[PDB]
């Protein structure tokens, strides 16, 4: 399909709980290495601030694609 989206749920799938689950915002910086861009310190803090979901670095699993797609 496409990049951000499918990239990111694959990324997620290093470091995913299981589905509206959580994530670790760092792990998820780590999962981005699968990707092509390892540490891409700009494109994860960029997503670190859409990742607020509790008041941290929490972001639901899924929740957070429809971040990435702030569209």
């Amino acid at each position: 399909a496409r990049a951000g989206l499918e990239d990111l749920q694959v990324a997620f799938r290093a470091f995913d709980q299981d589905g509206d689950g959580h994530i670790t915002v760092d792990e998820l910086r780590r999962a981005m290495a699968g990707l092509g861009q390892p540490l891409p310190q700009e494109e994860l803090d960029a997503m670190i601030r859409e990742a607020d979901v509790d008041q941290d670095g929490r972001v639901n699993y899924e929740e957070f694609a429809r971040m990435l797609a702030q569209e």
